[PDB]
């Protein structure tokens, strides 16, 4: 089997991407944030504290003839941005772009933190990291991809995120029309539960490529590109007036600037992020200070190849017995 679904930016900055997902019988369609950095499929629901729902579409398990309470199971997750959610668990039928999994754990939120409430466009998350990170207790549950894998034509999914435009998540096949050149595959460590890999270096604009190993994670659920402070300083030093602002929370730059590109290495291959992809707009409405899309990871503990990086590539998440990642230009 295969599936193919369009993913759409939630706003004009590509702050996140939403993909429609069918849950239950009859189908209830919710727009979920597909997140290769986590492993829980959770949704706003009829159980979510009413004051914490503000415009999201909710899953109502009592209206699904295939929903079954997973007795005793609870979940609770905290994300790198400080947000969190928790609740109980149902199993139900879940379909993405024509690909159906029966018995998928659907984690129903009883509580969500303010940033989720405040974003009316995201009805939940669909985790695509390794199932070892799934938070359901006392019986850990499998991701949608893990449950689908054996049925897929090939045990892979691909992320093709757009810049200020829709893109595609495919399951079970590699669309050879969706990229240019060849796909370069690189090794993955699953030891932390992530799609963790080692970039071979970087360049700023037209500058020379610096060969240096950068371990980090391919994370569709993180907006920006988070890299070591040395790399980030070298980038922003090429932008007149750019500075790191403790009060804003990262590098800002004059909105009048033209940003240089940023290149990252995948083996001997190179992925070029155009400068425009690094502009996240005014820090507050009407400001002439703009927020940068490349930020330091120094306070995170891990480097994160988020959407800013991934949207410049066609990315293969290869879930073969030994997982690997593939990157192609497009």
């Amino acid at each position: 089997s295969t599936g193919s679904a369009t993913t759409t930016p939630i706003d004009s900055l590509d702050d996140a991407y939403i993909t429609p997902v069918q849950i239950g019988t009859p189908a209830q369609t919710l727009n979920l944030d597909f997140d290769t950095g986590s492993s829980d499929l959770w949704v706003f629901s009829s159980e979510t504290t009413a004051s914490e729902v503000d415009g999201q579409t909710i899953y109502t398990p009592s209206k699904s003839t295939t929903a079954k309470l997973l007795s005793g199971a609870t979940w609770s997750i905290s994300y790198g941005d400080g947000s969190s959610s928790s609740g109980d668990v149902y199993t139900d039928t879940v379909s993405v772009g024509g690909l159906t999994v029966t018995g998928q754990a659907v984690e129903s939120a009883k509580k969500v933190s303010s940033s989720f409430t405040e974003d009316s466009t995201i009805d939940g998350l669909l985790g695509l990291a390794f199932s070892t990170l799934n938070t359901v207790s006392p019986t850990q549950q499998k991701t949608f991809f893990d449950n689908a894998k054996a049925s897929l034509d090939s045990p892979v999914f691909t992320a093709d995120l757009g810049y200020h435009a829709p893109g595609t998540y495919n399951f079970g096949f590699i669309d050879t029309t969706a990229y240019t050149g060849s796909i370069t595959y690189t090794a993955v460590s699953t030891k932390q539960g992530f799609w963790e890999w080692t970039s071979t270096g970087y360049a700023v604009g037209s500058g020379t490529f610096k060969s240096t190993s950068i371990d980090g994670i391919a994370d569709t659920g993180t907006t920006l590109l988070y890299l070591p402070a040395t790399v980030v300083s070298a980038y922003w030093a090429q932008v007149s007036g750019a500075k790191s602002s403790s009060s804003v929370g990262g590098y800002v730059f004059p909105c009048s600037a033209t940003l240089p590109s940023f290149t990252f290495g995948v083996g001997s291959a190179r992925i070029v992020i155009p400068g425009d992809y690094i502009d996240f707009g005014p820090i507050s409405t009407g400001s002439s200070s703009c927020f940068g899309g490349i930020q330091s990871s120094a306070g995170i503990g891990i480097n994160i190849f988020g959407d800013v990086a991934l949207k410049a590539a066609f990315v293969v998440f290869n879930g073969a017995t030994t997982p690997t990642l593939g990157f192609a230009s497009k």
